[PDB]
């Protein structure tokens, strides 16, 4: 008998396990743009709705919407058990520790030609690291 | 901002909480069907594959084929941080605890009309159950 195909991440950010011409699964780890000191820009696509699953760790979602030239920010504290969507147009980035893994899923057209990233102020940055820090322990 | 949205099940078995015109993303929670004592068929999707993700408790991963009229068996303990794959035409079903929680991923085009369940035999269940009660203690 055929066993299940099993995917694993042992490295730094991203590894895509699973791919058809529909969707994709990636397992992503901690990366340096998503440690709090590290979070410096949000990204967005504009093809694709996007879901997250944490699987380990601790992380937070942040979902923003751009007015003018400035993000409106919110910060999610991410459960272990519940699902995450993210719809197509929204900004958006995770916050993670070292040990923290999630899933998530995605249109498999995951060409950058359909999304974009854009920085973050410098009090955008420090606003986030301030509530952050404390949201990740509540 | 706009927050993600956020989904959760704390129903018996599986809520469907996302779905597009191409996947879907599902919680799926302990059932009767899925309990040691109640194992007693298998599924097979013959159009689309899937995937599944530990979130809570202990899974096994019952794959199998179907040889004559009896099928040969695998059983694969789930580990939390792994994807699992189920290609489409293979046979499977979960082993599930009452504490269990897990999500999976198929194609959303979720008739029954491309999938079919089959019994297993008095033997079949009996061996199932003698290899899973040590396999969810490994």
């Amino acid at each position: 008998a055929m066993k299940p195909d099993i995917y694993e991440n042992n490295r730094e950010g991203i590894l895509c396990v699973y791919k058809n011409e529909k969707w994709l699964v990636c397992i992503k780890n901690w990366k340096p743009d998503n440690d709090i000191e590290g979070i410096a820009h949000l990204e967005i696509h504009h093809s694709t709705d996007e879901q997250f699953i944490l699987s380990a760790g601790k992380a937070i979602l942040i979902t923003a919407e751009k007015e003018n030239d400035k993000f409106n920010i919110e910060l999610t504290l991410m459960e272990k058990g519940k699902v995450y969507n993210v719809p197509a147009e929204c900004w958006f980035y995770s916050i993670t520790q070292k040990d923290t893994k999630m899933m998530y899923v995605q249109d498999s057209n995951c060409s950058m030609d359909n999304s974009d990233f854009c920085d973050l102020s410098k009090e955008e940055i420090e606003y986030i690291q301030t509530n952050a820090r404390k949201l990740f322990e509540k």
